[PDB]
């Protein structure tokens, strides 16, 4: 029973998107705000040749498309792709600005998300500047093995993730991931010849 | 410049002076206060595990600082903020600012516009660190420095004043590596250097 949210949503139009669909294309002019009613999405950027990196996952209760709201004529800063089937609310910036005047609390909620995103994204900068691709992948595997969904393994922790997915986390090709996983395995730090990846130590 | 809404806000603030190099905000402090730069500029810094500093952003006259803890009590400052020139900085408790928002939400709109711009800029830096080689990282850094308020017009582009150390802290390289790359960009006729002065070609 969140009256402000239900009220906000009643001014949106809501649509279903299947997994893998693209909600937002980078470079499109930004005139509308989104809100995830159900599902999860990936926010992605690309280099000149199409190599992808994930800036963030966003989930139920997250706003999307907010970055052009405060100045007209801006473009979308990233792609947003559905990672699961999603239900996503959309509203024009013009209408949302009307809602803000009615109850500023809806803006407070959006701004709280933007603040968190800046904190999380700033933490990434430190890592990318200081580590090379091997160090980025190594750090990523340790980070994944410390998440709640990591599984225990007699030898440490076990994670399930594709070379493609790791590549999207660090901004490199699935091939480069493959080469580096083999090197870490030869350094006795992980086992990947299995199905999942085992990260040695807890 | 200024308007009555900013002056209204400022009349609720205490204004304090900070000499160059003095630290306004230390990482880890309890966040309870919002700042606004009335005059001067600052650097926002974070550190690597080894304690080496990185420059995350510059901020200038008209920028809010210390905003990231406003939306949820109990948070810590996410970075250090240090005066780059002599500074005059307005300050107000989060509690009093949240009262002002309820009186006139436009002051929150102004803060949120800067948070959105910061997320765009920091996300672009994440892509640059992830994707570009060290040479390209530095070349893009010089282009970005040329957009700062203190950069000066020049026949062939913009003129900036910056040290090997500062560039290194922005891209995460040694002063040695920066020097070597600057010499290359100069040979590639992308810039011209003179002591600590650099002309960045358009
Ligand atoms: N670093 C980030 N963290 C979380 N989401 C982001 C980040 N960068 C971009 N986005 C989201 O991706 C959206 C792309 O379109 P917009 O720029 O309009 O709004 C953007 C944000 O909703
Ligand atoms: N990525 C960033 N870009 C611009 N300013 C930042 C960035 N990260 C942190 N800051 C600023 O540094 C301040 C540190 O204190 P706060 O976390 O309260 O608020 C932070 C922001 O004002």
């Amino acid at each position: 029973t969140d009256p402000t949210l239900e009220w906000f949503l009643s001014h949106c139009h809501i649509h279903k998107y299947p997994s893998k669909s693209t909600l937002i294309h980078q470079g499109e002019k930004a005139e509308t705000l989104y809100y995830i009613v159900k599902g999860s999405v990936a926010v992605l950027i690309k280099d000149e040749e199409g190599k992808e990196m994930i800036l963030s996952y966003l989930n139920q209760g997250d706003f999307i498309g907010e970055l052009g709201l405060f100045e007209e004529g801006q473009e979308r800063s990233a792609w947003v792709r559905a990672k699961t089937a999603c239900e996503v609310a959309e509203i024009s910036y013009k209408k949302f600005r009307q809602l803000i005047q009615v109850n500023p609390d809806i803006l407070m909620r959006l701004s709280a998300q933007m603040a968190r995103r800046l904190q999380v994204t700033s933490e990434k900068v430190g890592n990318l500047a200081f580590l090379d691709v091997t160090g980025r992948i190594a750090q990523t595997l340790l980070n994944l093995a410390k998440q709640p969904d990591a599984m225990t393994h007699p030898d440490g922790m076990q994670i399930k993730i594709t070379r493609q997915e790791i590549g999207q986390i660090v901004g490199c090709s699935r091939e480069t991931v493959g080469r580096i996983l083999k090197m870490l395995e030869d350094q006795n730090l992980i086992s990947a010849h299995g199905k999942t990846i085992v990260v040695y130590g807890t």
